[PDB]
Order: C-alpha cells, then structure tokens, then sequence
C-alpha cells in the first residue's frame, strides 16, 4: 500500500494527458464553436482535478507547472498538442476526428496504467477516467456520424473500439 | 479617407501583435504569478479590442480566427510566441526581460505603421497603443530593477529607450 515509483510515473503521465485533452478541446472550441468541445473540455478539467487529488495525496510534484493551454513538462504531450491542433484546424470533421483520436489514446494509456497497479485508490480513479473517455469517444463519433463520417481506431483495438461505440452510456 | 490595402495590412499585423503581448503575458503569469503579467495582459486585451474596432469599422477580415493563447494566423507571431515563452520560462528575471522585449518590438512596429498612414482614425489608435506600450516598458524595467537587473533595447534605438525610461507616465 505504499505507492511505487512506477505508479507515480503513471499518475504524472495521466495528469498531463488529461490536460492534453482539455487544451486541445478548448482550442478547437475557440476555433469551431461546436458545443461538444466546450462540454467535453469541462469534463477534462474534472479529470485533471481527479489526477491532481492523487498527486497531492502522495505529495508527488505536479508536472503541470503552467496551466496555460498548450504548455507541458513532458514533451510527448507538447508534441501531440501541436500535431492535433494543426490537424483539427482544417475542418469541423477533422476536429471531431481529433477528439476521437485523443479519447482513443487516453483509453489505451489508461488500460496500460491500470494493468501496472494493484492500488485501490489509483485503480478507482483510472476506472472512472476510462468510463469518462468511453463516453467522450461515443459523443465524438456520433457527431462525426452527423457529418457523414466515422472513425478508424489508432491505439485501442478494432474490437474494443466496436464494443465502445455499439454500447450506450456509462 | 478611404483606407489603403497597406493601411489594412498594418491593422492586421497589429491586431495579432497585441495578441502576442497578451498571450505571452498570460502564459508567464500562469508560470510565475507575478501580478505585473496579469495586469498588463488585461491592458493588452484592451489594445486587441481597440484594433478589432477598426477592423470592424472597415470590414477587414479579423486575422484572429482562434482567440486561444498561442494561436496566430501570421506565423511571425506564432514563432515569437514560442521563442518568448521558452525564454520567459527560465526565471522571473528572464520573464520580465521578455516583457520589455515585446514592448520594445511593439513600439518599433507602431512607429513603422504610424509613419505609413495619414488616417486620423488609425493614427489615433496607434498613438494610444504607443502610449500604452511605453507605460508597459517602464513597468517591466522597473520590475527588472527590483531584481537587480535592467534591459538592453533590441528594436527601438538606445536614445528612444532612454527617453522612455527616464520619463514618468502617460
Ligand atoms: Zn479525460
Ligand atoms: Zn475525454
Ligand atoms: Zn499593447
Ligand atoms: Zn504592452
């Protein structure tokens, strides 16, 4: 029941991964003004706060030294932020696909970390986060459907992607 | 008294230059929490709005399609935003020097554009903006002085820099 360095590394990654979702969705909201990005950004702020509560619980240094949109300590996220906002700027459909894409990445990463921890505190937050992301994914894809488009998964398997989109809400 | 294409190009540049100041100062405020960046960011929002009123007056397409921090249509500003936030992240003194630096650039550019226009509407906004920037410059440099530092001008001349800092407020 003490936390391991590995479990700390997971929380540090997820704290900024939820920020990546929040910041890309804010940025795309300011561009396209589709309410889904505003709504889900707020949910990502909730998710960020959930990770932060665990960071504080274990007195782990918060990787978010600057809450400004686009700012990250781990450059994998700074890179993804730049990549994804450039793709999302092209059209409403490209922005919705970027939404699905971030949810796809986040679900895959949440599974990765869930599987490395036996910690009831941590597992619980991750499960809740994953339930959230599956709902975000369903929301983005349904919106892509309204535009006569769809989504091809990149990080999660085809099979898990189909199980997410063929079900209702959690 | 009609506006020229050249005068339009000036307003389009300044609209995003004031955004550059605003966004860098927001970003540095979120990092360092020095009240000067919050205070002056608000002034830059006022300046942004002043340019926007002229853009609307002449129905010039606003270059700001996305108000999110860090987002620019003219890449000279996207580049300066990245350069300057990286420099400002290093220390409080480096952030204050970045403040002075943006004010320096903005004053030089405002002089450039002021000198290309006979338009009373435009000249007036630019003069007001310049009075603002000179006040921001004095505020940043005084803060650098509190940290035992100072500022070397990059864009304006030494002589105009000395005339700004040796005077009181406008
Ligand atoms: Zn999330
Ligand atoms: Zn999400
Ligand atoms: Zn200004
Ligand atoms: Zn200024």
């Amino acid at each position: 029941q003490p936390i391991s360095e590995e479990e700390k590394e997971g929380l540090i990654e997820m704290r900024e991964e939820e920020k990546l979702a929040r910041d890309v969705y804010l940025t795309l909201y300011n561009k396209w003004k589709l309410q889904i990005f505003k709504n889900i950004a707020e949910s990502e702020q909730t998710h960020m706060d959930a990770v932060k509560y665990l960071l504080e619980k274990y007195n782990i240094p918060d990787p978010v030294k600057n809450d400004s949109i686009g700012v990250f300590s781990n450059p994998k996220f700074e890179e993804l932020y730049k990549k994804l906002v450039e793709k999302g700027d092209k059209s409403e459909v490209d922005a919705l696909k970027v939404g699905a894409t971030i949810e796809d990445l986040d679900i895959a990463d949440l599974e990765k970390w869930i599987n490395k921890t036996d910690n009831e505190d941590i597992k619980f937050v991750y499960e809740n986060l994953m339930k959230g992301s599956r709902n975000h994914m369903r929301a983005f894809v349904r919106m892509l459907n309204n535009y006569g488009s769809n989504y091809t998964p990149q990080y999660i398997s085809k099979e898990e992607y189909e199980e997410i989109i063929s079900s209702s809400t959690e």
